[PDB]
């Protein structure tokens, strides 16, 4: 529970290790991954050993490769 302006959604998980915002087109094969278009706000909660990270979007999960997604919430500075 940080400390600011709490406005998530719903099929949002109310805890989670950080956000990311989708920056190009990813397509997903099988229900295993997620899709996601350019603009989406993926809430990470897991990260697997290669560039693989679990996360909600619009209440479907499902993984997601760490490359067609961009950090704006941690301790780089972007």
């Amino acid at each position: 529970g940080s400390s600011g302006s709490s406005g998530d959604p719903p099929w949002a998980p109310r805890s989670y290790l950080e956000k990311v915002v989708a920056i190009y087109d990813y397509t997903k094969d099988k229900e295993d991954e997620l899709s996601f278009q350019e603009g989406a706000i993926i809430y990470v909660i897991k990260k697997n050993d290669d560039g693989w990270y679990e996360g909600v979007m619009n209440g479907v999960t499902g993984l997601f490769p760490g490359n067609y997604v961009e950090s704006i919430s941690g301790p780089s500075s972007g």
